[PDB]
């Protein structure tokens, strides 16, 4: 998916971001080594599905932070666009106060590198990436423009990947916190999981 | 994009042998799904761990996809003879048992390459799932690492969101489910119809 | 040349979505201006500092350009949705308010690229302004660094000069303004009519 | 960009023979101006029509540029021998008379090439003018078609604006002139200090 | 030559996961066989028809190889998990049963490619078999189309002819069999010792 | 593949002077054999050691190939003039005597090159033997190192197996000889008719 | 010599020239088919040897015209430069009234094509070319900057080439009008010329 | 420029066999003329028509060149043996007779190519004459078509003009001859010293 | 091959000025000799040493060639004017005198190049000689280094052997001489007719 | 030049198995001959027609070459094993019998290719003979078409001429044989000592 490959280092970047406090700051991906990161792109500030998603992630950021996971949004719009978007009322299609940084991918190269840039329109698809504390890409989700993502699904996936790293077990279809795992071995899988 | 799968381009086509649910072998083409939605999903290896849980999960729920005019198709790099034997193996011994969906045998691995979910060092497909519409256009991409399974309920959610989008000319907000209101993607209308009603 | 923009060559063409003065969205192509003078100006970013003063200044003066068979057209890399919000924001608060000129949304940035005014590392246009004739030929280039705005008066002087040149087959000396005489561009007549006086 | 001339990149360097104000011939290189603002202007041809009025206008005003730590430097594809004769010819007869600025003799035309103002089929420079800072960085581009001269006043406005920007860390709105206030280029301070007033 | 496999050149090297005789997975490399002869043999697909009969034949005959300082190694493009399940299936049901030889799982197909026996259109190996000597040099190539199985007797016949050659510095005539004389590969000695003695 | 010789593709084509059984020289084309099975076998050098014993063995068994609608064709890089002298030479003096098969004179070496069996260092062919069907399609490859002879009986076993295949639409297991059962290559019919009787 | 080769078509050109009457006019080389042409380059208007040569050729143009031969000067300077040069007094280093056209090779491509452009200075060497009525180059003369050409020599050469075309004879070293020719044949050369 | 001869670049160098005036053969190098002026002139063919008139003309006047520190060197594509024979041939029979200058034998034609005066369709040098100064820099180029000879008196004129230029730092006007005044190449000085004195 | 000159290929074609036997200049082309044999022979330089002796030898022997339907043609890189002067020089003074054969003047050297006999470092031809048959095909190549002349007797010997070959469809043994028998180029006829008859 | 064989450059190098006069096989290198003149001659095919008569003629005259410090070396594309059989074959049956010179077995054909004498269509050498001096420098090239034999006497004449050249610093005119005068290659001395006596 662009240069973004599962079990490869997530494409690095360093770019100006609108921060929670309203200020501008260069954020790099490497600066998150040690934590999980949910990087989500959306197409355009001031539009339709985009506000719902950004607000949803920002409002639920604590759910991610409790799990050693940071949240980053990104679009091709400027930091000044982002700022005004947060200064605009949610009832008017605005973001309001934000609890997550938003990158200004003004060169579009970040989205290009994640393979989610629609080149003819110059905007990102709804691509979301789960990156581990080693900097490794683990999960890709990309939606077409008119269909929003699911905060609940992304959290489910984060819990699963964490369960794997902690227990050296694998998570079956539909796993939620507290479901049993399976040992990825012929005999033990049958003994521990399949026979029940 | 993901291999040659780009959102809003035609889904890479293919014609490949599949294990049909009645146990026979049959060539399947992507083009033969025109007029319907298709959920195409890859998995790394027959006779392993998450893989059968996923194949069983979507097979067991296929009537739910088919009610929404959607077909399910599984795929891996294993042969049609391996698939067959997996379906003859009891679920309690890690098998598939009888299936209600086809399973492609991507022996050349080129279906998995064209979808951009092949792990070239090991020869196996990552957990890529692709939602394809009745015009054959790719609409959604899910790709999991090996040890973490997918979610049948999220695939149904996205399916209904896409069908709602195509019916009403509306868009679906974050976390949308069936019976939620959509939004008209116009500046004033979105405000008047959605953002203010919050 | 300035990218693909070369004086006395056709101005690079484009068809691109714009925020129309009435607040709708429409495709504008440069060839739709054939028959009229066009002033095209780029600016780096919506919701910034010198930029709004320039868009406001040209919008507010459009009739002075329309008087002279010249259209005015703004452009930046921002989307048409950003432009819309910027026009719905109060001038006192840093917005444009309602506009009397369209503004291109150069989302792929290829328009600024073709005009040679893209700061690539920033992905934003420098302050480029192009005077284009009824025949779609480029006649004047003006590019400013980011912190210094353009001059509406200067652009109007340039516009009247070009139009005087085309009408009278004469040339306009340094500092020319409307009312001033021109020079006939011939060795003898320039001395008699201009230099000796 | 404009040839190799890109805003906020170093102005393309050159070392080239010039007709010095005293009427001698000397090599001038652009790096010899480091520490000063430089206005470089090209013009098509000695012994023509708009050209002498522009060279005369900038020469005659040089002190106003020198006041502001800015040198002025003219350039055309003509030789230093043509420039010499042009200065020995009477202003009334179409000459420059004595000059207070140097004039480059860009005989290989590579200077105008590097500035992107060469009309190749004619082998002459369009009317390009470049404002370059003390650090040798390009800050402003102005190119006119052949029959329309530049404006000394406008160039001086641009020069004072740039210098104000560097001194005060502020930006200059559209139409700014000396005396006017600037804007602090920050979201809050721009509203309070400028937009609301 | 046969892909990269050239007679009297080092046989294409590899290091790959194998199903071992005890049903574990272990990375095997060809270089670890230096000092012994090796019969490497490919087959198209687990769970098919000629294939089990050859894997079983070479397994059952493994000691006849080991007596002659020769190891045996089977290979298909199938996963090591498919190999396992195949060893768990009854021979009377077309399974392998317990094996006395390792089976490589050439999941990238690059082993079969390096030996020039991949059918690219289907992604499976022809019935290629290679006799490699204690130095790692390829000595013999046998490749059968899919529907025709190989001969274990012939492979042992060749192994012994080669070992005869290496021992006595002589050559083996057509149809040479254990016990038969060879001939000195010299004009005069071939006539006096061999040709004139029929 | 083996140079340009690939299983289930057309055997590389050739047209070359051969020494005919009757002692004459004659151009022979491979395509002139369509309709018939062909066994084409290379040897490195006239007047050597393993070579005559192989040419002689194939020639002396020619009628058993002819009975199975199969021609036999020998080839080396030697001239047709050298081939004739060899047939004029006594078998007891390491000659061929009069032959019952033609011998190609592959003077350019392009035939052997096209079949992947040329040792370029010495400019002679390895012991490559190729089984080509009535359609011109290569079905089997056998390549031996210089010091070890091929097996006439093994070649006959292979022809009979392939002919059996094409006649009955069954496959030939490991070690199959004439009169052994074949197996239907289908999952159930292979178990019913073959595996269950093991 | 550049693209200029003896017995090849002289490199064609069409370029603005200062004419005898003081006007500007595009002149092409083809427009001289039927006449001889002496094309001479010089480096720079307003300089030293250059005036002497241009004046010498212009003053003696009738000598060329009597012989079906036109004269053309060329330099890299503009037509406006040329004009002012003719408006300047000969006593002051000027050309004065001119009886020949002067090309303005402002792109320098004409000199480039005659292989006489000194690229580092962007000016022509003192190259002179004799072209026949068929458009064929017949004679090349190139002087370094500080040494002027000879009008008398060029006329000598023109008379020689004309004698050749008229009589089918060749002109020996140092031939002047009315010197005998030689037939370019072994026997006749000895009989007619060498034996005397 | 003319081949590799450019005015104000070093004259292309060479070392070639020449017929010396005493009738011997000797290698000559351009570099061996350093410190002197050289007039190098090519001619198309020995035993022809204008050619000997030119060679004789410069040989007969060589003392005039040598008084001004200038050497004369002729050249053509003919061999040193042809040159020799031409000098043994009486002038009244079209010969050279004894010469007072060397004649290079440019047998490879590469001297004539490097000077850019070779007529490639016929293999012979055009009438190119080159004036070279004591630093080895090319200062003048004369090139005539075949049927029109050069002028020894013009070559002397140019020679003296160049030597005057180097002595006085002046330039030489159109038609300049010995004893004419030169001009200082400075704006005021040229006027005060020359243009006004006319 | 020898430059472009390959035995049994058309000899490099040319059309060039020659000095004719009557001392005129005429353009000669090789194609104008179709129907006859041609001996083309190169030599390095007019006015030298071995060269006249060979030109004279072939000239004096020209009728022996013409008797056998063979023309003779000499060639050097010298001009046709050098050739003329050489024919005007006395043989007792190392001249040619009157010639009975034409001499090409290969002034571009391209004839000698096409025949692969140019010495590039000196621009002269080695003593190359070519026997071309009535069809324009090259049959024989002889090339001598500069100090060693050719043999006319040997050239005639070869001409006759070739004409014998063409007439009788036989081959000429080593040292074959006019009058000698040839041999039928066939295994049986060569023995019965020739080898067994010494 | 003749492939890579050019006059006055080193004869292309080689190292190849040869059949030695004593009947043994031995690698022979050209460089092993420095110090000696060498005559290297190719023929197309063992067991043919002109070929044996040439090999025999050179072998039977070997001692006359040896006396002039010259070795003789024959070569064909045939194997050393074919060469031996040919020497074991009776001269009256078209054989060579025992030989007094070595015969190279140029099995790769690179020797003949490097000498420019390979007919690529048939893969055999033309009748190329090369005279190589004690420095390894090629001095003479002789190439005949297949049907015409070379001349032993002509080759001896050439050696003697070259040896004469190198001894006395004179050149050998057309038709020169031992005891004929040479000529000093200088204009006057050639006239004085040679031409004047004609
Ligand atoms: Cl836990
Ligand atoms: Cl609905
Ligand atoms: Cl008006
Ligand atoms: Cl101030
Ligand atoms: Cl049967
Ligand atoms: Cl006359
Ligand atoms: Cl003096
Ligand atoms: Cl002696």
């Amino acid at each position: 998916c662009g240069n973004a490959k599962i079990n490869s280092p997530a494409p690095s970047f360093e770019e100006v971001a609108l921060m929670p406090n309203g200020s501008f700051k260069k954020i790099s991906l490497s600066s998150y080594k040690g934590k999980w990161v949910v990087l989500f792109f959306y197409p355009l500030d001031f539009t339709f599905v985009c506000p719902t998603e950004v607000i949803a992630f920002s409002d639920s950021v604590s759910r991610f932070n409790e799990l050693n996971c940071e949240v980053l949004a990104c679009s091709i719009d400027s930091e000044y666009a982002h700022l005004q978007w947060t200064l605009q009322d949610r009832k008017k299609g605005g973001l309001g106060t934000m609890a997550i940084p938003i990158l200004a991918d003004k060169t579009k190269n970040i989205a290009r590198s994640y393979g989610v840039l629609e080149e003819s329109q110059g905007v990102a698809y709804r691509g979301l990436f789960i990156i581990d504390p080693h900097g490794m890409l683990r999960q890709i989700t990309v939606n077409d423009m008119p269909v929003g993502r699911s905060v609940e699904e992304v959290l489910r996936l984060l819990e699963a990947f964490q369960f794997v790293e902690k227990h050296g077990e694998v998570c079956p279809a539909n796993w939620k916190k507290g479901d049993p795992g399976m040992k990825p071995e012929p005999n033990a899988s049958v003994e521990g999981y399949f026979s029940k």
